[PDB]
């Protein structure tokens, strides 16, 4: 007699706790929760459990188990339309295991001796167009370099020489293409969306065509990620991985790399020159760059990088003190105990790697800019107390080209420039899901003789 | 089978403001429209969100009042940023009077009193352009707009000693407006609390004007301030308190800012699109023309009100780039519309952009046609354009809006040829507020002889 109800479209309930990567940044608000409930606590929002893990001891059941009790599919769904169909976290698991060990074949230690004279190079010629004097904007000078870094390493030189500025132009596309709704409605057909379709199909036609001149000429062999992807085979199967799947893992690196590794390059300089972290460490690091130089001459190699403790020490007290990624986490598969508590199968755990870097027993004056601390650290075998690039199982395969990336980068800097904060310290950015420093990032700089 | 950790916070927000930040999903919407007809819900956990599309359908949305359908729990991101008991944070009774101040601040007779203030301020800000040039007509409309705002709301005093601090404060409280703060707006997180922080400090600010206003009572002032100051609440002697006055003008800055500038913006873009100017431009000069033969070359509000053919190309702009692409209110008592049955606790929404596409309101809805509203003016029928809404919550700055918006284009349209840039921007749906995608380039050069 009122009526009926009007037609109903659909009835969604999608998962919440990716969420979090675009919730301003509520590091206070958790911090108060940890001093006072304890290491493990949950929060519920639309009914669904979110139990936060914080400290070592609490890391355990987070980073120790694997696949079989830990999920990453829902955290990790909002990424499928942006690296493509059947890649990585929209392929099953069989297949997924694979394509990572393709991934960890093009960034092992290997593979990077190959790039550290591509990535010296690429940031020689990058900073030798910067004139006598001037200022900078450091967060968007490192997002340029690492992005050219990377479709010369990754890419290989074809793209890297011919068609960078088309494919920066893709990869910044695909990135517009990630905002707050799409962490729970990755298909939704909105504008961003759209765009990001095109620029990812427009990445797969400029991969193809590469793909096919370098298969009608393979005499020539290539030092890139992609020779590696041409030569991977999956378990029982003749073909190569197809044109989509091969532009899928470039894709996932990119959005693995590059902010990650823009943002930590940034704080690190940011953080160095800050007038009193300055007073206390620049000289150690001026000084090291000096006794390198003297036993392995004036050349950036890979062996100089790996002697510069130092200078390795104060990118890893930036990552300590700002870490990019602000939370990691699994949907529960297998229920679990920790201390007399039981996290039910369901939950969503997360690691905050900003927060447990914090923890005062860990780190002493974990507020303190103090790359020293890591002579000391060294000495510790405790596991998880670290957790700037993750661990266990799925733990960061760039670790070790983001540590080389970086320190070429001050490496280059330091022997060229001398450099000071223009202001005070940025404040961090939780604009997007990478958290960089607050524009405006000013140093200038003045070539040194 | 075991101890669930503490549980720190459980808690089921209201989801239908998150509309606001989903990335402008026009297509999905329309694609329901097109399905579902004119009336349809979509549930989201749990929760209906009921869409009313054309104007049949905007009947119960536009004629009911506050007992049937509530502004409150959608404008609840609004309260710590316009302060406590302050419109949306005031209950019924004070919040209807507070809409009537505002009201008598933006009526008639005070609008014939800021057209003079609003012209000077256009005028100026064109005059330091040089004789050529290009300009992004978003960021340029945007800064005169708050200019303008400042000197007729907020009064002499802060637009000619404090504009600095006052614009600054405000910039604080927009970038306070995040996509969590729609869902959470207490999350003490850094952008929230330096939003705190500056209506704090704008409250400080506003108290050392009206003290200095209070002590020298017989000076006479021509801005929304005076007509706050002087308001009373029914069978109460006491004023409103400084909190409550500052917390109005942040609601005007709020309501009225962006909407204006982005609506100011597309304007001159639709206008000066090669073939939009071909066709509409010459008789909106030929109007220029007429009424400065009529009233000479002072801009007044008679001569404003004259001209028919700009008012056309703003509406126009308006009609298909509405800045608010959802206006919604929560379900207090159940109504009927035709066969259908809409419960309470619904939340209902009527789409302007939706709405303003509908072929049988807008023959060709989708071309640009200032002269469309020729004949539109003339229709009986409701609610067919709703761009500025419509019934008791329906725009108060409505004839504000056009007279600045007029005025900018008159004074440009008087001293410069101009032209668009590149294509038509595409909309930017990033911010609560949609507009123009940077960049938004016009050139313009100064009219010889
Ligand atoms: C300072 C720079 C970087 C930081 C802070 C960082 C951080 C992380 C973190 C926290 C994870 C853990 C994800 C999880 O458990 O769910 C991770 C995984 C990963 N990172 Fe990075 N990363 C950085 C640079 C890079 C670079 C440069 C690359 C590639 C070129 C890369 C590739 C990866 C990959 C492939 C994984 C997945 C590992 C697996 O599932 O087996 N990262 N990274
Ligand atoms: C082109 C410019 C503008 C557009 C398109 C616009 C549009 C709108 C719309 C759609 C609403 C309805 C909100 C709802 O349904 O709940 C509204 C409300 C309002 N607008 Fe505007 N507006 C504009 C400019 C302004 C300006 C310049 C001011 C003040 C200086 C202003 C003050 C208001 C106020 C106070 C309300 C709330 C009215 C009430 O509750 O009674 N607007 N506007
Ligand atoms: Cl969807
Ligand atoms: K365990
Ligand atoms: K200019």
């Amino acid at each position: 007699s009122k009526g009926k109800l009007p037609p109903v479209v659909s009835s969604l309930i999608p998962f919440v706790g990716s969420g979090l990567s675009f919730a301003g940044g509520p590091l206070q608000y958790t911090t108060d929760a940890y001093k006072k409930y304890g290491d493990i606590f949950t929060m519920k929002v639309f009914g669904q459990r979110l139990t936060f893990l914080v400290g070592p001891d609490a890391h355990v059941p987070f980073f120790s188990q694997g696949d079989a009790e830990l999920s990453q599919d829902e955290p990790y769904q909002f990424s499928v339309p942006i690296f493509g169909p059947n890649v990585v976290y929209g392929a099953d698991l069989a297949h997924r295991n694979q394509q990572l060990k393709f991934i960890a074949a093009s960034l092992s230690t290997k593979a990077l001796q190959s790039y550290v004279p591509l990535i010296v190079k690429e940031a020689e010629d990058f900073f030798a167009k910067w004139d006598k004097s001037g200022t900078v904007d450091i967060r968007d000078a490192l997002a340029e370099l690492i992005i050219l870094t990377a479709s010369r390493c990754l890419m290989g030189k074809e793209i890297r020489e011919n068609l960078f500025t088309e494919v920066a132009k893709l990869y910044q596309t695909l990135d517009e293409g990630l905002l707050p709704i799409s962490v729970f409605f990755p298909y939704l057909p909105i504008p961003a969306h759209k765009r990001r379709d095109e620029a990812r199909l427009a990445m797969v036609r400029m991969f193809k065509k590469i793909i096919d001149e370098r298969r009608a000429n393979p005499e020539v062999k290539h030092n890139d990620c992609l020779q590696v992807f041409m030569d991977a085979r999956y378990r029982g199967e003749e073909q190569a991985l197809n044109d989509e799947e091969i532009t899928g893992l470039m894709i996932a690196l990119l959005f693995a790399g590059q902010h990650t590794s823009s943002v930590t390059g940034s704080w690190t300089g940011l953080l160095l020159f800050e007038a009193n972290n300055k007073k206390k460490f620049l000289p150690g690091v001026l000084e090291e760059q000096e006794e390198i130089r003297k036993e392995f001459g004036d050349e950036l190699t890979m062996e100089a990088l790996n002697k510069m403790d130092k200078l390795h020490r104060c990118v890893k007290e930036a990552l300590r003190m700002y870490p990019p990624l602000l939370f990691v986490m699994r949907k529960v598969i297998k229920p679990f105990s920790y201390k007399d508590y039981y996290v039910p199968e369901g939950d969503t755990v997360f690691v905050s790697p900003a927060l447990s870097m914090r923890v005062e027993e860990v780190f002493p004056n974990a507020d303190q800019y103090n790359p020293e601390r890591f002579v000391e650290e060294d000495k510790q075998a405790q596991k998880y107390r670290f957790v700037g690039f993750g661990a266990g199982r799925h733990g960061c395969m760039g670790e070790n080209f983001a540590y080389l990336q970086i320190k070429t980068i001050w490496s280059v800097l330091l022997r060229n420039f001398d450099i000071e904060l223009v202001g005070e310290l940025p404040k961090p950015d939780y604009t997007a899901m990478v958290v960089g420093p607050a524009h405006p990032c000013l140093l200038r700089y003045t070539r040194k003789h």
